[PDB]
């Protein structure tokens, strides 16, 4: 499902810039809301609190809604496309560009400047060219692109492709004790135990050179406080809403687990590879199935029959000759073997993890899925070729053994 991804100026900003609801201070010591919608230059706040009022038509306290915020952002994105079709450098470049690549133009005027943006005079003409490739490859080559690399990175595709995708699922990896330190910062526990994230003047200067170290990266601002991009994604794993857990077992090396979790109409991706946990916030329009496939890759769907009337482990203890030997194989040698459970979180606090799982079996005969079922009080296990809409029904299933009975 979702082969043409919609994206939209407003979410590429919201996740490379951050949207902030509360008044914020940047570097430079000036009042900020929104995304990055500058409030006052003066060193005081009650400045800034009263334009705040002003632009809003209403007394906020320096907290407004995220419609507000849109609002504020589309007066920002007008007065930087005036800017650059005031700007003869930037002028032609804007005018031959499709829609989305307008979008990746604008995004880097808003995080450097006008000036700064008519400063890549090189990839400039190539994007006026159209050589696509040759501009991405030029503007990785700057100081921008190594000091904010998941953002340059993001804005480069989107100038290769003039697509959204790159926004679909957008990730940042950090070590564990650099997850450690987001969630101290955020005030965070309570993490899927599957992750294996667990709670003095030796850790202090441990945690300081980390923190320097995120810094560096932009996952933490100037006063140490995670981009709220990044404080979405750790956020979306403490107490997530529900999850799957997964653990991964690849015949071609250690077991990686790995998660998929909601809280609200958040979904993230968090893999754990040895000290390093790569978390992926995922668009709203990406599905379960797309979610697991993102993490387990694509592959053929093994050419199989059903093989539904099983009962639990007595597949493990009507078919044909071929399908004898087909189903065989891949049970027997698989090249991998994901089990997936899933969960859900009560109002109360507790939660419950369902005791059947999903799974996911490659082989040299294709992948194949196994889908749970609970009938008559027995668990029942079905193998259907795995295909994503197979794999979105596997996922359907599982999910359906929870107390709520969906994903929501
Ligand atoms: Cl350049
Ligand atoms: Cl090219
Ligand atoms: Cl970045
Ligand atoms: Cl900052
Ligand atoms: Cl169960």
């Amino acid at each position: 499902e979702n082969l043409y991804f919609q994206g939209n100026i407003f979410e590429m900003l919201r996740i490379d810039e951050g949207l902030r609801l509360k008044i914020y201070k940047d570097t430079e010591g000036y009042y900020t809301i929104g995304i990055g919608h500058l409030l006052t230059k003066s060193p005081s706040l009650n400045a800034a609190k009263s334009e705040l009022d002003k632009a809003i038509g209403r007394n906020t306290n320096g907290v407004i809604t995220k419609d507000e915020a849109e609002k504020l952002f589309n007066q920002d994105v007008d007065a930087a496309v005036r800017g650059i079709l005031r700007n003869a450098k930037l002028k032609p470049v804007y005018d031959s560009l499709d829609a989305v690549r307008r979008a990746a133009l604008i995004n880097m005027v808003f995080q450097m400047g006008e000036t700064g943006v008519a400063g890549f005079t090189n990839s400039l003409r190539m994007l006026q060219q159209k050589r696509w490739d040759e501009a991405a490859v030029n503007l990785a080559k700057s100081r921008w692109y190594n000091q904010t690399p998941n953002r340059a990175k993001r804005v480069i595709t989107t100038f290769r492709t003039g697509t959204w995708d790159a926004y679909a699922m957008v990730g940042v990896e950090v070590t564990i004790d650099g997850m450690l330190v987001l969630a101290d910062r955020l005030h965070l526990v309570d993490f899927p135990v599957a992750l294996g994230i667990r709670p003095d003047d030796l850790r202090e200067i441990v945690w300081d050179q980390v923190r320097r170290d995120l810094t560096a990266q932009g996952v933490l601002d100037h006063n140490g406080y995670p981009h709220p991009t990044v404080a979405s994604m750790v956020d979306t794993l403490s107490r997530p809403d529900r999850t799957l857990e997964a653990r991964w077992w690849r015949r071609d090396v250690v077991m990686v687990r790995f998660v998929v979790a909601r809280k609200d109409d958040r979904h993230v991706i968090a893999v754990r590879n040895g000290d390093l946990l790569v978390l992926q916030l995922v668009a709203p329009q990406v599905g379960l199935a797309g979610m697991v496939t993102a993490v387990l890759g694509t592959a053929d769907p093994a050419s199989v029959e059903p093989l539904t009337g099983i009962a639990s482990e007595l597949a493990e203890a009507g078919l044909a000759p071929t399908a004898a030997r087909i189903y065989t194989e891949i049970v027997s040698n698989p090249d991998s073997w994901v089990e997936i459970v899933a969960s859900q979180r009560h109002p109360g606090g507790t939660t419950t993890h369902t005791k059947a799982a999903a799974g996911v079996l490659d082989s040299a005969h294709g992948r194949v899925v196994s889908l749970p079922r609970i009938v008559s009080g027995e668990l029942y296990g079905s193998f259907l070729p795995g295909t994503p809409q197979n794999l979105q029904l596997a996922l359907d299933a599982l999910v359906e053994l929870l107390p709520a009975g969906s994903w929501l």
